[PDB]
């Protein structure tokens, strides 16, 4: 998944709480932890969920209210979905 590792684009998300997965669908991340998100045209749906990447690899569930979305970031090859990410 290109998106996942950052070579496709992505959104960049930070966790706001900790969170353990409780299923196999779901991904853990601790709070202040960065996350690639998969564009608006990947995202399943799941009420109150997105699916994410905080390894590069594995992607999963996270609660869409357990984090801050900070904007659409190029692959190396609720608005702020649009925005560009300023590091």
């Amino acid at each position: 998944i290109n998106w996942a590792s950052g070579e496709d684009d992505h959104v960049v998300a930070r966790a706001e709480y900790d969170f353990a997965a409780v299923s196999e669908e779901e991904i853990s991340f601790r709070a202040g932890d960065m996350l690639n998100l998969a564009l608006k045209e990947q995202q399943p749906k799941v009420r109150g969920w997105l699916l994410a990447s905080l390894d590069g690899q594995t992607t999963g569930l996270i609660p869409a209210n357990y984090v801050k979305i900070l904007g659409k970031r190029k692959g190396r090859k609720t608005d702020r979905w649009y925005d560009e990410y300023h590091p």
